């Protein structure tokens, strides 16, 4: 059955509007506002983004998104 990637999927796949497997600051900004009806901030994003990356590329990959959440 599902070991736990379920949540990991629902989140990545959520902010992803192409199921391509990549949530660029763009997708995160198109999915982060709904979390609060309003876009928290701008530098607040790029900041968290820089922290959600493991290669500093500016994009989220399941391998990147997971490695982070998988342990947080
Ligand atoms: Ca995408
Ligand atoms: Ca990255």
């Amino acid at each position: 059955h599902m070991l736990g990637v379920r949540e990991l999927r629902i989140a990545f796949r959520e902010f992803d509007k192409d199921r391509d497997g990549r949530i660029t600051v763009a997708e995160l900004r198109q999915a982060a506002p709904a979390l609060l009806g309003e876009p928290l901030e701008g530098t607040e994003l790029d900041e968290m983004l820089r922290e959600m990356d493991l290669n500093g590329d500016g994009t989220i990959d399941f391998d990147e998104f997971v490695m982070m959440l998988s342990t947080g």
